[PDB]
């Protein structure tokens, strides 16, 4: 048993208890294509605007179409059988429910779903138009395609199994992750591996994969609202990573440059409001899309129907995405052990069985010897759950 529904009748964020063998529909189980050409891959729609592709990522980058070698870890056989892909799907499902079981996760995932990428694709500055790279192509049961917008795709890692990241497709001129528009995010991630860190409550503990996924989700939050920090602002560690980790590592960032960041994206949101005001037509109703992006960016509307940015609602949204949504704060909500700074070993894991890992407790199963002193995360005490590689 997987323990996917510890309380209630159904999962509270994921829409369905999928099995990889579940037959394809055209709605939430579908063969899909990423806009490059590729052969369709089977995907699962776990939530509004969120899809999961239980495949090794040989699609995102044209230069990473190979799963062989040129701390990293390589294994071309990982995630090549249906049993593995089913376990991947159930593991990702489990972590989303674990994140959504905390108040902070419900806030974060709500923000992610609301952060629809902006319709800034038209070359005519009075027309709203989608950007095709923020969509996937969904195969319908009768063989026809359908273009569907989405915010987030969870896909398996590429050649380097343990290289997780949050990446998205770019624009020839627009910097969608830095101008407030946002773009569909692709998270390379695996629930079947994790990293080990040392701590002296000389114990060798393992990172909780729900923390790692939340870290990537925070990046997606930044990038869906187009308020990411330019990756060239570094320390070598990008400020974007320090902000995501949070805690006292976030304090390394120049406070006054952050106030500079805040004003830079305040003005970007204002330009988005202006574009919404100038919009007279839509390709693909106009007012509805105008209200979609009123909701996302929390814009105010006067008696005239004119949109504008309220400084207080911007600060609240901005502060939520950059200060509150952090790895450090998720560590506190989960009550797990974690490394204290953004900067040893790699372990194979299986979180799907309820007896190995639960939505509420992770590895530290309550009413067991694993409940105390993070013994569940101790790779020696709980050796049954960790195979060193
Ligand atoms: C976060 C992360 C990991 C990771 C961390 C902890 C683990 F237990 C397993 C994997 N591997 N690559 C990245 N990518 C980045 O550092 C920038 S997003
Ligand atoms: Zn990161």
């Amino acid at each position: 048993s997987s323990g996917l529904v510890p309380r209630g009748s159904h999962m509270q964020f994921v829409n369905k208890q999928f099995n990889y063998k579940d037959p394809v529909n055209g709605v939430d189980i579908a063969y899909i294509k990423i806009p490059n050409q590729m052969q369709p891959v089977k995907a699962f729609k776990i939530h509004n605007k969120i899809w999961v592709i239980p495949e090794r990522d040989t699609f995102t980058n044209p230069e990473e179409g190979d799963l062989n070698p040129p701390v990293s870890y390589y294994d071309s056989t990982y995630l090549s059988t249906d049993n593995e892909k089913d376990n991947y799907l159930k593991g990702v499902t489990k972590l989303f429910e674990r994140i959504y079981s905390t108040d902070l996760g419900r806030m974060l995932l709500t923000s992610i779903v609301r952060g629809i990428p902006f319709w800034g694709g038209s070359t005519i500055d009075t027309e709203l138009k989608v950007i095709d790279t923020n969509c996937i192509n969904v195969i319908q049961p009768d063989g026809s395609y359908r273009s569907e917008e989405l915010n987030l795709v969870i896909i398996g890692p590429s050649a380097d199994i343990i290289q997780f990241e949050c990446k998205s497709f770019g624009h020839e001129v627009l910097n969608l992750t830095r101008n407030g528009y946002g773009s569909t995010q692709y998270i390379r991630f695996s629930p079947d591996f994790t990293f080990g860190f040392e701590e002296s409550l000389a114990g060798k503990f393992a990172t909780d994969p729900a923390v790692t996924l939340a870290h990537e989700l925070i990046h997606a939050g930044h990038r869906l609202y187009g308020i990411a920090i330019n990756p060239n602002r570094v320390f070598e560690v990008s400020f974007e990573e320090l902000r995501t980790f949070g805690g006292h590592d976030a304090k390394f960032i120049d406070s006054l440059q952050e106030n500079e960041f805040r004003l830079y994206y305040y003005n970007k949101f204002k330009d988005i409001a202006s574009t919404l005001n100038k919009a007279k037509s839509i390709v693909g109703s106009l007012q509805y899309m105008k209200n979609v992006f009123k909701e996302k960016y929390l814009l105010s509307e006067d008696t005239s129907g004119k949109f504008s940015v309220d400084k207080l609602k911007f600060d609240k949204l901005y502060k939520m995405l950059t200060e509150i949504y952090t790895e450090d704060n998720f560590v506190k909500f989960f009550k797990v052990l974690n490394r204290k700074t953004y900067l040893k070993a790699v372990f194979k894991i299986n979180i799907v069985p309820k007896v190995n890992y639960t939505i509420y407790d992770g590895f530290n199963l309550r009413n067991t010897n694993l409940a105390a002193n993070f013994n569940g995360q101790n790779t020696e005490i709980n050796n049954m759950n960790f195979t060193k590689l």
